[PDB]
RNA sequence: ACACAGAGACGCCC
């Protein structure tokens, strides 16, 4: 290893070439540990390096044994000295040696070695080593080195003639190396190894010595002192803990620590379970007798038929046996009226006398029509004439509440369908309806109209409604938006979107969404008994009769339309029947909740997205027209049906076809066994769609077992043939089959849970409690060959803990416990209580809410952590380490730990504040250990993508050319409530120093006696019913436990809580479970490596084993090199048995394998949800397309588009193209203008027409982007182009030209904010006290007042506005859209309407001519240089040309450095303001280097001053609160993208990506 | 109509 070869091979060009940071990981196995001795004396350090072990050459052969010492002055750079011993040439060239003179002050720095080539080409490099565990240290050190040695070395370039200079820095850390030169991944290992040895030397020297230490900081002394004092003085009173908490004795811990693990038991148990696994494999896959794979596959098929025919004999017996049913799937009429204008045409050729004859709906409609026609029409349709007055000049919406007479028969018929049916329950006709409604359907029900609907439907035909009001409005808005990028590429995609918008399904979804939008605003209204509300849709003549109930209950509607009006109808028999009343079509009363008003409002946008997505995935070009194929129609119809049904179990049947179809990827000798998921598809059937889905799922279940997917290796890449859609029966390619598993994600996640269905989550919580062992001897005391439930083996746990120590000491050195202790002490001691108090909710279930017959008249509320830390502030604590003792005392005195349960969705374990304070330290301790694990991903985010990809490099170097890789995905059964806390305590205490033992033992032991509180409204309807008639065991047992008939081990008589001892929780204990499973997986890896050393007949099968682990899911990779056909067969059999043994070896650790694990797959593995088919990484883009419209509640109108762009970029990162992203953005435009009031407000034409003359995102304008780089650029780039292209920049000049001597429209949307403010007692001085002394805001928290003021500032922030909200965003936001434009809603005091703001901006702010001068440009947009050089490359393609190339089969995940960082900005401006204001050092610039930027900022922003008081008086920011957010929110930030596609090695990469990723199989070219 | 292997809602308040 020498630097001269590296300097001779480097590619250096004339000018300023800086390259790009290339990151290299640790992929190779380091040989051994250089045992060494360190002695401290005054004469040096006397390092005695021993003979390093060396079994494999390279990566550790450069170490020379001998006696070397360093005097006690260069002891702070032992890492730097030893790491770069072979590279640090003693040349010592000062910068004045190669450059004549500059005299810039910093003229005496020597950038390490600056050795040049023969042709005078100067190459400069600096060496640096940091002790960091993540890339957050690597990139930081890189940036520090660049900012320190860039401008000095670049100042000498302009004076020279033809300079050729290259600047790069190498940063070495234990775990990864970051550099600029092309390292060979062989000397990088050398550098990392020598860094590890140097870290060992420095740690050993620093241990016994104390004077040799770099002065770290003054701040990192108090934290260590506080933490050490606490852990030396905290006595948790263990002698009371054992008597209070069950199964908690320190003797168990000391015996576990001080006893070696027995080897005889481990060998015998392993050998027994191995032959048990072999016997199971022989029995369950028909290996014996010896049969070829035709007849055993036929046996598998017939056996799967035998299982699948028995499920449809127990589903057919607990249900009614009706084989014919006329129930409709879609509860909406299939009408497609033409979009006319607002005109009430209720007059008929034959008068309202024929309506009286047809049923009761006809009579109701007739009475309504007589009331409307011969009455005052003031609420049916809004009147724009008397609407401007409240809008253009300086809660009250009107509705037509008519009261018909109706007969008792008609009222009863209405009451059958739920309309005012609470009073009518007792009569006979309602009881029969209620009794029949509970029955489940039969699997043999005849459904064939659903199957016919998916084959022949006119959902995609073009309706000639492209010249109507709504379509023309959308076209005008789109043309206005796409005016700064007017090319052919934009026009073609706009034409495609316009053509997609005129489909039958989209036109139907438009008025369906309008109806849902209008219903969403009708919940907030109440009416007396017998009242109804009549109204009309905006662009369609459809009349709705609405019956609001409570605003949290059902709302009822009926639809009516003239028969001659219905021009076209949809084809299919999946729609509900309609009443034919003369020349009128009427609809029965239907119900709809507030949580089901989300998929209906978003229906047209989802339909458009589905059309575009499946059109590209079938290969159809977006700029062409084709007759729709039979594949597109089936997928669109399936999406339509799933969106319109919106039921929980419908999602599960489609969700559980992935695990059905990952079988068939299983290679011989193992057989595909899909008949393992039959235990999950055992539930009630309540809709005709679920029966069809179940039958199709069983058909594909048999089809998979009949034959697996073929493997066709053509050349260099393997391909699978035989793939098919699960519920379609049709054959497609691999990616369509992969992402058709996520069609069930169109169902809304956020459904409220009724009190009827609340008992299932308690069943899931309490199901493992009846299996508690009677005598605890196997719970952490001894060993067992065959442990029972909840039991584990101590010897195997110790073996796993020891196995995950030889993977830690081999990377971070033999001295890691000391560094771990220092990091943990620093992390715990540096946390203040102000870092706590988030928006998370606590619980108030302490002692009084315990007996049920006391709190009957009391309603129970939760709380928030804010008040619970505010009371500690008022009592007075400043550090987290002080409050934890009082928390422990409170927990110990009341000997329990309190949990409340609150799901209300489709869980959550909220916890008391004291328990949160106690468990925060334990989570902090576990997190610092999880980041030291080689294969643990939930604490190391970079490891998911960097350990499966690096398996190929190891398998190629170590084995050779051509290796059979064999993977095995594995996921576990009920991970929660299946782990005993003693396991976690012992595993965590194995890795701690002796001081973190009593604390962790006491903190963990509190989890073992729980008390979960159940809902009071559940108990209200449980005390009344003495005996239950339910056919469920849990329902029959719970009421007896509550009343007293039974004596059940988890509830008492009359109490309102649930006791549980055996179990962990989801959430709270997160990193400890990951650590335990990492120990288990390290044991498996060691055991597999041990078995591969042996073999079938004493012959060693060469291969490598890789393991990836998270928190709940894991995978195992094995690759071998047989080079013999008989050895091929026998080696694959051995590896298959070895991978099958994991299921039997798991229960020894208290871990249960699930039925959703795929074992023994050759070239396929999925880890989280990421499929790795050889070189064809697939992510499901449909998962992120289905969640594109999941916006949150924000106040500013410019904050909606930021969330829209945030949702838009994630689908692009998921595999979407650029045309797809542009179309999704068009759909988002439609969604934004719909929630802005497109078809809800009558005064929208004026607002739109006046928005044409004034584009402004903060005023409600949606900005599009370039339809070639469609997702990479964020909202800032769009804002920059808008302000530099149109009147936005010219109009914005008044904000620095009119006030010389960013959103200003804040919405008001809110009843539980003032209560929160007064609850935690903020004084009414929180703003003026900051105004006089801004010291409390920037510096630090010193005492009570600073903490209180900083907390008051934190509460009054925009983050709490988004955080404190309900879960239903879209209906709540669109409900306020009915009055947004007209009524006074916005704020600047002086609340006004949107029309008023738009008018006042028109005549005052617009009358200007000019542009923003290019000196304030680098304040709003301090990132504009690379804006310009990216926009320049984007300004190269303006037409639609190119050729349809053939795809390349190398799809990999890339990373494009779109916006690295501008280095000329020399960090940020807020720290500079604090520097010049507060007398605090905050910028990394020395004497007078802090200057030369104050003048620049003063030129950028006027009226600033060095004195804090002058800046207050000068500008509009008449406070010190708003100015902090103003200066902080607009600043330069790094932007990157992770696009998926063909690999790129080495500005041309962006053009390459644009030219390849515009459309798959298409190249734009030139 | 919604929910559920019949635990709820189909309004509160006077």
């Amino acid at each position: 290893m020498n630097l001269e070869v590296l300097c001779g091979r480097i590619n250096v060009e004339n000018g300023l070439s800086l390259g790009e940071p290339g990151l290299y990981d640790q992929i190779y196995d380091r040989p051994g540990l250089p045992d060494l001795d360190v002695t401290v004396d005054a004469t040096g350090v006397t390092v005695d390096i021993g003979a390093v072990p060396d079994s494999a050459s390279q990566l550790g052969s450069s170490i020379n044994a001998g006696l070397i010492t360093i005097q006690l002055s260069e002891a702070y750079k032992i890492n730097h000295d030893f790491t770069f011993s072979g590279l640090s040439k003693t040349t010592d060239r000062r910068l004045s040696e190669v450059f004549p003179i500059t005299h810039d002050g910093s003229d005496g720095m020597t950038p390490a070695v600056i050795h040049t080539r023969l042709d005078g080409t100067i190459v400069v490099v600096e060496f640096s080593t940091t002790r960091s565990h993540n890339i957050g240290g690597l990139e930081a050190a890189y940036r520090t080195k660049i900012e320190k040695y860039r401008d000095p070395i670049s100042r000498r370039v302009d004076i020279m003639e033809n300079p050729r200079v290259f600047f790069g820095v190498i940063v070495v850390s234990s775990g990864g190396v970051l550099s600029n030169m092309p390292l060979t991944q062989d000397e990088a290992e050398e550098l990392m190894y020598r860094f590890c040895i140097a870290n060992e030397i420095y740690t050993k020297a620093r241990s016994m010595d104390a004077d040799i230490e770099l002065q770290k900081s003054e701040e990192e002394l108090e934290a260590i002192s506080r933490a050490l004092s606490f852990f030396s003085l905290f006595e948790p009173n263990i002698e009371r803990v054992e008597g209070t908490f069950p199964n908690s004795e320190i003797k168990m811990l000391e015996q576990f620590l001080s006893t070696p693990a027995d080897v005889d038991f481990i060998t015998k148990t392993l050998k027994a379970k191995e032959v048990e696994a072999y016997a199971d494999l022989c029995d369950s896959h028909y290996l014996k007798p010896e049969k070829t794979i035709q007849e055993r596959l036929e046996i598998n098929r017939c056996e799967a038929i035998d299982k699948t025919q028995d499920l449809l004999a127990g589903l057919h017996a607990r249900s009614n046996k009706q084989t014919s049913l006329n129930r409709g799937t879609v509860k909406l009429p299939p009408w497609l009226p033409k979009p006319s204008s607002e005109s009430i045409d209720i007059k008929t050729d034959s008068g309202f006398g024929s309506l009286m004859d047809h049923g009761a709906y006809g009579e109701l409609w007739a009475k309504c029509l007589l009331d409307v026609s011969l009455g005052n029409v003031e609420g049916v349709v809004s009147d724009p004439a008397k609407e401007l007055d409240i809008a253009i000049s300086d809660a009250k919406i009107t509705y037509r509440r008519f009261k018909p007479a109706l007969s008792s028969s008609a009222r009863q018929e209405f009451s059958l369908q739920g309309v005012e049916g609470k009073k009518w329950k007792r009569m006979a006709a309602n009881q029969k309806k209620e009794k029949e409604s509970h029955e489940t359907l039969s699997p043999f029900l005849d459904v064939e109209d659903i199957g016919d609907f998916l084959t022949f439907n006119n959902l995609l035909t073009d309706s000639r409604y492209g010249d109507e009001s709504i379509q023309r409005a959308v076209s005008i808005l789109l043309e206005k938006a796409s005016a700064m990028q007017d090319t052919e590429l934009t026009h073609a995609l706009n034409d495609s979107f316009k053509r997609n918008l005129s489909s039958n399904v989209v036109q139907w979804s438009l008025w369906v969404s309008c109806l849902a939008q209008e219903l969403a605003s009708a919940l907030k209204q109440h009416c007396r008994a017998g009242e109804f509300i009549i109204k009309k849709l905006k662009f369609w003549p459809i009349y709705v009769i609405i019956k609001p109930t409570k605003s949290s209950s059902h709302i009822f509607y009926s639809l009516g339309i003239r028969k001659a009006d219905v021009t076209r109808r949809l084809t299919g028999r999946v729609f509900s029947d309609t009443i034919d009343a003369g020349e009128w079509e009427l609809t029965e009363f239907k119900s709809l909740k507030t949580c089901k008003l989300t998929n209906l409002v978003n229906l047209p946008c989802t339909m458009l997205n589905s059309i575009a997505f499946w059109r590209e995935k079938l290969g159809v070009a977006p700029w062409l027209v084709r007759k729709p194929c039979s594949e597109l129609r089936e997928q669109v119809g399936l999406t339509f049906l799933i969106s319109l049904e919106d039921k929980s179990k419908t999602e599960e049947i489609i969700t559980l076809t992935r695990y059905t179809q990952m079988e068939g990827f299983v290679s011989p000798p193992m057989l595909p066994k899909p008949q393992k998921m039959l235990g999950k598809l055992d539930g009630p059937l309540r809709t005709k769609l679920q029966v069809y889905l179940l039958r199709k799922h069983l058909d594909c279940m048999v089809r998979i077992a009949s034959q697996p997917f073929s493997l066709i290796p053509r050349e260099g890449r393997v391909e699978w043939g035989g793939t098919f859609h699960a519920i379609s029966g049709r054959s497609t390619n691999l990616e369509n089959m992969v992402n058709s598993w996520y069609i069930g994600y169109y169902k809304n996640k956020e459904e409220s849970t009724e009190l009827n269905a609340l008992g299932e989550m308690y069943k899931k919580i309490v199901e493992m409690e009846e299996d508690k062992p009677s005598s605890p001897e196997f719970l952490g005391w001894g060993d067992t060959d065959s442990p029972k439930k909840h039991e584990f083996s101590r010897s195997f746990l110790r073996a796993a803990c020891s196995s995950l120590e030889r993977e830690i000491a081999q990377r971070h050195g033999r001295q890691w416990k000391q560094n771990l202790e220092e990091r943990v002490l620093r992390e715990i001691g540096t946390k203040n209580i102000l870092d706590l108090a988030s928006m998370k909710a606590t619980s108030n279930f302490s002692k009084d809410w315990e007996l049920y017959s006391e709190v009957q008249t009391k309603e129970y509320h939760r709380s928030k952590l804010l008040e619970k830390m505010a009371t500690l502030i008022e009592k007075g604590v400043m550090w987290y380490i002080d409050a934890v003792g009082q928390a422990w005392k409170a927990v110990l005195d009341d000997g329990c730990m309190r949990i409340c349960l609150f799901k209300k969705n489709q869980e959550i374990y909220v916890m008391d504040a004291n328990a949160r304070l106690v468990q925060f330290g334990v989570e902090t301790m576990a997190r610092c250990v999880c980041e030291l694990s080689p294969h643990e991903t939930v604490a190391n985010p970079r490891l998911k993508n960097s350990i499966i990809e690096n398996h190929g490099l190891k398998s190629a170097r170590s084995l050779g050319p051509g290796s059979i890789n064999i993977n095995s995905s594995n996921d576990a059964k009920k991970w929660n409530q299946g782990h005993y806390t003693t396991k976690l305590a012992l595993v965590l205490c194995w890795f701690m120093p002796a001081k973190f033992h009593r604390f962790i033992w006491a903190a963990i032991s509190m989890f073992r006696r729980k008390k979960m509180m159940v809902d009071l409204r559940f108990l209200a309807h449980l005390s009344s019913k003495s005996e239950s008639r339910s056919s469920d065991p849990f329902r029959e047992a719970m009421t007896d436990a509550f009343h007293g008939n039974r004596d059940v081990s988890w509830m008492d008589k009359g109490r309102t809580y649930i006791k549980t001892e055996t179990g962990m929780m989801q959430g709270i204990l997160h990193f400890t479970s990951s650590l335990l499973h990492s120990c288990v997986q390290s044991f498996y890896k060691s055991y597999f490596v041990s078995k591969l050393k042996e073999g079938y007949m004493g012959e060693s099968i060469s291969g490598v084993v890789d393991v990836i682990e998270g928190s709940d899911d894991s995978a195992i990779m094995i690759s071998i090199r047989p080079k013999s056909d008989m050895d091929e067969v026998r080696s694959r059999f051995f590896v298959a048995n070895l991978l099958h043994s994991v299921k039997f070896l798991n229960p020894l650790f208290g871990i249960y394998s699930s039925e959703k694990s795929t074992v023994n797959t050759v070239y396929c593995v999925e880890y989280n949800s990421e499929f790795h088919f050889h070189r064809h990484l697939v992510r499901p883009t449909l998962r992120w397309i289905a969640a594109s419209h999941q916006i949150s509640e924000t106040e500013a109108l410019a904050s909606r588009q930021e969330d829209y762009s945030n949702l838009l970029t994630q689908c692009l990162e998921g595999g979407a193209s650029f045309s797809l992203t542009y179309l999704i953005q068009c759909a988002q435009l439609l969604h934004h203008y719909m929630l802005l009031g497109l078809c809800l407000h009558p005064l929208f034409g004026t607002f739109m027409g006046m928005l044409i003359s004034d584009p402004d995102p903060a005023l409600g304008f949606f900005l599009m982007d370039n339809p070639a780089f469609a997702g990479g650029a964020g909202f800032r780039f769009n804002l920059w182009r808008a302000c530099k292209t149109t009147d936005l920049g010219r109009k914005y000049a008044y904000y620095f030209n009119e006030i010389q001597g960013l959103s200003h429209s804040v919405m008001v949307y809110r009843k539980k904010y003032q209560a929160l403010l007064n609850r935690m007692g903020l004084p009414e001085d929180w703003v003026e006290q900051i105004d006089e002394n801004p010291g409390v805001l920037y510096r630090r928290a010193a005492n009570k007042k600073e903490l209180l003021l900083k907390l008051a500032e934190k509460v009054h922030s925009p983050g709490v506005t988004s955080s404190l909200s309900k879960g239903h965003v879209v209906p709540r936001v669109v409900a306020a859209g009915v009055y947004l434009l007209s009524r006074h809603c916005f704020r600047f005091t002086q609340k006004a309407s949107l029309i008023k703001l738009l008018m006042m901006s028109s005549i005052s702010a617009m009358k200007h001519g000019g542009s923003l001068n290019p000196n304030q440009e680098r304040m709003l947009f301090p990132q504009a240089q690379e804006y310009d050089r990216v926009c320049t490359l984007l300004e190269e393609v303006e037409h639609l040309t190119g050729k349809f190339v053939v795809r390349e089969r190398n799809i990999v995940r890339s990373r494009i450095d779109l916006f690295q960082e501008p280095v000329d900005l020399r960090c940020k401006a807020e720290d500079l303001v604090s520097e010049v204001w507060f007398g605090l050092k905050r910028t990394k610039l020395g004497p007078r280097l802090l200057k030369e930027e104050w003048d620049k900022l003063r030129a950028s922003f006027a009226w600033l001053s060095t004195d804090p008081s002058e800046t207050l008086r000068d500008g509009p920011f008449l406070s010190h609160v708003q100015f902090r957010n103003f200066i902080a929110h607009v600043d330069a930030k790094s932007r990157s993208v992770r696009l998926l596609g063909a690999p790129v090695k080495k500005v041309t990469t962006i053009s390459q990506v644009v030219r390849m990723n515009f459309f798959p199989g298409f190249s734009l070219e030139a």
